């Protein structure tokens, strides 16, 4: 995939080592938004030190490197480039701010399962714990709440307009398979009632609106309740029995199994408003979000390959911004371009920028 970054470095003793280090400037920024390894960048220096119009290297992320523009402005040596990196299947986008995750409403398949103890708003019980869990408990996850989200009528269309209305990346959807129950006899005839809990639960991108992975949980506990009983799935009572802690564990196995499959994954805040020179994102204190933050703006663009069809192209503005107020789930920017701010567009890509 292609990235056009710009790169500067002063010219102090030498414009060579200037321009190798405009070069690096520049490719940090592709290679860390890419997902590659900033690492290996040191590796592929010496390889720039011919100057030519173009590079293409073996066994690195870095496929191709295309110079378009290299100049002494100022004292200084700018460079614009245009690289293609693959990053490793073991990449992974870090120090990202939180995700901000929708939690659907766990839907019952059955209801007639739910007839012992009366459970029907399980589900809803259930989602509400998970929303919790994630929340304060997760380390990569701002969870916005619950609300009714269907699994078995899904399409894309309407998940994106869901996330989107709730600014969430990914949504989390379920539905509890199964809660029946087979009675045995150990000392007494009926004393000991095992309930199901299996639930089929589905991640979905907010963007695409497609599942991005899907996993089923099932487990079994001792019912600990008299089949007569009427049981409140929003008491603490129910909660501190053994089935209930069943299901606070099948929740803390969900925060992992998301953790472990989404954590690698970056974190891509969008302007949402532009007021002047003044952005708006939805990511805030929550989120990780800090004061003093510095985010670099991206755009989409298309150009011409060497091949001669149109490619697209993540294209490196010259706008940065800085943090300048910060809420609990969003936070304004002040773009450190002011001449530029017409060019700011709803929509636009962010990342941190980083030092080392």
């Amino acid at each position: 995939s292609w990235y056009e970054v710009t790169g500067v470095a002063t010219i102090v003793s030498s414009e060579e080592t200037a321009r190798l280090h405009a070069l690096e400037d520049a490719l940090f920024k592709a290679v860390n938004f890419s997902g590659a390894d900033i690492g290996s960048i040191s590796n592929l220096m010496p390889l720039l030190e011919e100057s030519r119009n173009e590079y293409q290297f073996t066994n690195h992320e870095v496929r191709y490197i295309l110079v378009e523009s290299e100049r002494k402005r100022r004292g200084k040596v700018e460079v614009k480039i245009r690289v293609d990196i693959y990053p490793s299947a073991t990449g992974c986008h870090t120090d990202q701010y939180k995700k901000t995750i929708l939690v659907g409403n766990i839907e019952v398949a059955s209801p007639q399962q739910a007839v012992m103890g009366q459970i029907y708003q399980v589900g809803d019980d259930f989602s509400r714990v998970v929303n919790r869990q994630l929340d304060q408990t997760s380390r990569s996850f701002v969870s916005v709440g619950t609300t009714d989200y269907s699994i078995s009528s899904n399409y894309p269309a309407r998940t994106q307009m869901i996330a989107q209305d709730n600014g969430a990346q990914y949504i989390i959807g379920g539905v509890i398979t199964d809660l029946t129950a087979t009675v045995e006899s150990q000392l007494l005839q009926d004393d000991i009632i095992n309930r199901q809990f299996a639930l089929e639960m589905k991640v979905f991108d907010g963007k695409t609106g497609h599942e991005v992975f899907n996993k089923a949980y099932r487990e079994v506990a001792r019912w600990p309740f008299a089949k007569t009983s009427q049981v409140d799935t929003r008491s603490a009572r129910f909660w501190a029995s053994t089935y209930g802690e069943m299901m606070l564990r099948v929740s803390r196995n969900i925060m992992l199994d998301l953790e472990s499959e989404l954590s690698c994954k970056i974190t891509l805040p969008e302007v949402v408003a532009v007021f002047g020179n003044t952005v708006t994102m939805d990511l805030g204190r929550m989120h990780g979000v800090k004061e003093g933050d510095k985010l670099q703006l991206w755009h989409t663009a298309s150009f011409i390959d060497q091949n001669g069809l149109p490619r697209n192209k993540v294209s490196q503005s010259e706008i940065t911004l800085t943090v300048s107020r910060i809420y609990e789930h969003e936070a304004e920017l002040t773009i450190d371009q002011p001449n530029l701010a017409s060019s700011v567009q709803i929509g636009d890509v962010m990342n941190k920028i980083l030092h080392h």
